[PDB]
């Protein structure tokens, strides 16, 4: 039912493309190889099937195989975060960060609520709905999702060292670095990075080059923690600052207060005199 149009980009596993439901409606279409090795896409989508319901959750239209491909269908969403953020001349308004930061602190809490962490928070990942869902912020990509508690017993996964960086170096955790599994801590600190991007429009660690990956991994680790959150912060009001220390010292296994995070975005929020009428910067685009 489904015609493939121009190749938008590539995913974690396989490869995006804009298409056409020729029956009806536009659609975003993802493709992985049947045979090449490992499959990746229909365990994505059983996830997705999981998250199915949830608020900022894209829906599936389809999912099976034609041919030589594994395809998914989803709905069309906007534009990402990291699209409206070079739209909007690469900085976001406090207001901005701060609407986007409530609503990207509950789609991970909803993500850890089905039992699952995302591992790869990053502005490319969440993008805006389209129509009457325009101001939703959607998330996207359980390519590299994994799930940290029993279904059952919500028994937590165990502690584990010596890890490889799973994710963008950019945004991961300091202990993600430091070769630690990940867990719903680690997701959080992600999000305080690219909330700490919006804001600056960049981070301190962006844009160092080496010889191997592994020796460029460990100058963005270096630089993470030799610079502190006071110093990375500054000259911003400090919720951000305890935003980022609350998800640093969270324990391996410790449920986020995530109520807790959102309020002191919320509580800034209204001290700055702002309204939330959702109007983001790129709603103001002329
Ligand atoms: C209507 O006028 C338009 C004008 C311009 C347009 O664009 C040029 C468009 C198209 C907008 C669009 O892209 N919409 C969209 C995309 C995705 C998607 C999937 C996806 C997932 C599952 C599926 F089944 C199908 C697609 N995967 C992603 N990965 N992004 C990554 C991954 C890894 C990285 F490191 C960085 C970024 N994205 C963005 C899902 C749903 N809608 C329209």
């Amino acid at each position: 039912r489904y015609r493939l149009g121009r190749k938008i980009g590539s995913g974690s596993f396989g490869d995006i493309y804009l298409g056409t439901d020729i029956a009806a409606e536009e659609v975003a279409i993802k493709l992985e190889c049947v045979k090449t090795k490992h499959p990746q896409l229909h365990i994505e989508s059983k996830i997705y099937k999981m998250m199915q319901g949830g608020v900022g959750i894209p829906t599936i239209r389809w999912c099976g195989a034609e041919g030589d491909y594994n395809v998914m269908v989803m709905e069309l969403l906007g534009p990402s975060l990291e699209d409206l953020f070079n739209f909007c001349s690469r900085k976001f308004s406090l207001k901005t960060v701060l609407l986007l930061a409530d609503q990207m602190i509950s789609r991970i809490e909803y993500i850890h609520s089905k039992n699952f962490i995302h591992r790869d928070v990053k502005p490319d990942n969440f993008l805006m709905g389209l129509g009457k869902k325009g101001n939703l912020v959607y998330i996207i990509d359980f390519g590299l999702a994994k799930k940290y508690r029993d279904a059952r017993t919500h028994q937590h996964i165990p502690y584990r060292e010596n890890k490889n960086l799973t994710g963008t170096a950019r945004y991961a955790s300091i202990n993600t670095h430091l070769g630690i599994e990940q867990s719903r801590r680690d997701d959080l600190e992600s999000l305080g990075y690219v909330l700490m991007y919006f804001n600056l429009g960049s981070l301190p660690w962006q844009g160092l080059k080496a010889a191997t990956k592994r020796q460029k991994y460990e100058r963005i680790s270096e630089k993470k923690m030799s610079t502190p959150i006071e110093v990375l912060c500054k000259g911003y009001p400090s919720e951000f600052a305890t935003y980022l220390n609350f998800c640093r010292s969270l324990r391996f296994d410790d449920k986020p207060d995530y109520s807790y995070l959102r309020q002191l975005f919320r509580n800034l929020f209204h001290r700055q005199g702002f309204s939330y009428d959702y109007v983001f910067d790129w709603n103001m685009l002329k």
